[PDB]
């Protein structure tokens, strides 16, 4: 409807894939190579349904801040026969709030799902199902289950993957441009 729907949009059609693990389907972000990430939370394996095609996981990495508190990110490396668009300069340097940003899905359940949030604050710490967890984003908007994994996007800037709720507040996990130096 407007520009920020068109940047999350542009990110959806290029660098989005639909994942399948044993504990359910996810909206997966492409950052560069074969390189995506998704909610700790799937419980990634030794192999992964990619669009429904049965892919091997070359790597898989549950991120931990240096005080070994959960990040919620895993970063996968995929067994695929093509690259994600590099998109790695549209990922914050630091932690920070942000106004009017899109949260966007796409799975079987909830396909071409745009959502607008409004404001974003740097929450920090929250105890999400139980797991102290650190770097979160919230927004005051009421996510369901079929959302995990979600794209938090600005104009210009992919800051975030939504890992949970409370019925009233959605929380996303910070991506960081350090998470991803080669």
């Amino acid at each position: 409807m407007g520009p920020g729907f068109d940047f999350a949009q542009a990110i959806m059609k290029k660098n989005t894939v639909i994942a399948r693990t044993e504990k359910g389907e996810f909206t997966m972000l492409g950052v560069y190579d074969r390189v995506a990430v998704i909610p700790t939370h799937a419980s990634v394996g030794e192999i992964i349904y990619i669009n429904d095609v049965e892919t091997r996981v070359l790597d898989a990495c549950a991120l931990r801040d240096l005080t070994d508190t959960n990040l919620e990110i895993t970063i996968v490396k995929l067994d695929r026969n093509q690259k994600f668009r590099d998109i790695r300069h549209f990922l914050p340097r630091c932690e920070d709030d942000y106004n009017d940003a899109v949260l966007s899905v796409h799975t079987s359940k909830f396909p071409n799902m745009y959502i607008p949030v409004g404001q974003v604050t740097n929450y920090g710490f929250l105890n999400l199902g139980g797991t102290p967890t650190h770097r979160i984003l919230m927004y005051n908007f009421p996510t369901r289950a079929g959302q995990c994994g979600g794209v938090v996007t600005t104009t210009g800037k992919v800051i975030g993957i939504h890992v949970g709720g409370n019925g009233a507040q959605g929380f996303a996990a910070m991506l960081l441009h350090s998470y991803f130096t080669d």
